[PDB]
């Protein structure tokens, strides 16, 4: 109750003071407590505390719960990565102007999903995984003192819970590759329409992958640092091939996604832009072997 006390007691600086609206945001210099505050600020400015009557001590306790159920011993797949995915969701919603295209319940679900989508990850070297992540998510959402959805009606609740699940499931890269075909194909023909339930759900899945991979879009000194973390998990847990690997990952997985995303909303362009700049940096490196 120590950590809970001083998080509950704390005052929560604005979104601007916290820089959680910048696509180029980083957390390297933030204490855990500070990340907890940033996360509170996120729920608040998306109007989630308002519209769904969340009690402060419950939201605080829920966040500390999510944080605790990530493992420090894992280099990349930990609370910070979860934290950053949620921040990128937030920036895409505000700066990227995606808030306008989605319902409140969807937004609530995307935020929770981003924060929870890798819960209890033990490292890439230890959609099966995603089902286990959603499980952790549910268990926490139903824990006494932690019920941040209690204010929702049973209908709202069921709808939110189903969306949370699809969102976490969507972070299986396998699922992303299988489904992106239809997404790119739709946009290609200027047919993509969010008001169709089926495409709406597809977009939420793609948005999830986009935030999940947002590290690839960060300013070069930041991306280099993060790439180092994922290298630590990949190879040590538990010529240099990495720059070539990164260029491959960017080509196969990242570029088209961020291209499609900016097509949906011109203001997500920075994600695309940061990704390209990073490809440039990794390719130069690759050519020196
Ligand atoms: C940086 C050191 C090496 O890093 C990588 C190496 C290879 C590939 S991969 O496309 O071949 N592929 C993915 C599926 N699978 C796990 C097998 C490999 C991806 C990464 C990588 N992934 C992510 C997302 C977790 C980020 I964000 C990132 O910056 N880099
Ligand atoms: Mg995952
Ligand atoms: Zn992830």
């Amino acid at each position: 109750t120590r950590e809970l006390q001083s998080l509950a007691a704390a005052v929560v600086p604005s979104a601007q003071t916290l820089k959680i609206t910048d696509f180029s945001f980083s957390d390297f210099e933030l204490s855990d407590l500070e990340t907890a505050l940033c996360t509170i600020r996120m729920f608040t400015d998306l109007n989630l505390v308002q519209n769904f009557q969340m009690k402060h001590e419950v939201l605080c306790r829920w966040i500390l719960s999510v944080k605790k159920n990530y493992r420090k011993n894992v280099a990349y797949h930990n609370w910070r990565h979860a934290f950053n995915t949620a921040q990128c969701m937030f920036a895409a919603l505000k700066a990227g102007k995606i808030q306008n295209k989605l319902t409140d319940l969807e937004i609530l679900a995307l935020l929770i999903a981003a924060l929870s989508h890798d819960l209890d990850h033990r490292g890439v070297n230890n959609s099966i995984m995603e089902h286990h992540h959603f499980d952790q998510c549910l268990m926490i959402l139903n824990s006494p003192g932690n019920q941040i959805l209690s204010g929702l009606s049973i209908e709202e609740y069921k709808t939110t819970l189903k969306i949370i699940k699809q969102a976490i499931l969507a972070t299986d890269l396998a699922l992303y590759i299988k489904r992106r075909g239809e997404f790119f194909e739709l946009i290609r023909k200027n047919q993509f329409n969010l008001e169709d339930p089926h495409q709406k759900e597809l977009f939420l899945a793609m948005l999830m992958t986009a935030c999940d991979l947002s590290a690839i879009t960060k300013p070069w000194p930041i991306q280099q640092r993060i790439a180092e973390l994922v290298a630590t998990e990949f190879f040590d847990q538990g010529k240099n091939k990495i720059p070539s690997m990164q260029v491959g990952f960017i080509d196969a997985i990242c570029l088209q996604l961020y291209e499609a995303l900016t097509h949906v909303s011109e203001d997500c362009f920075p994600l695309l832009d940061g990704c390209r700049k990073n490809r440039q940096k990794w390719q130069a490196l690759a050519e020196q072997q």
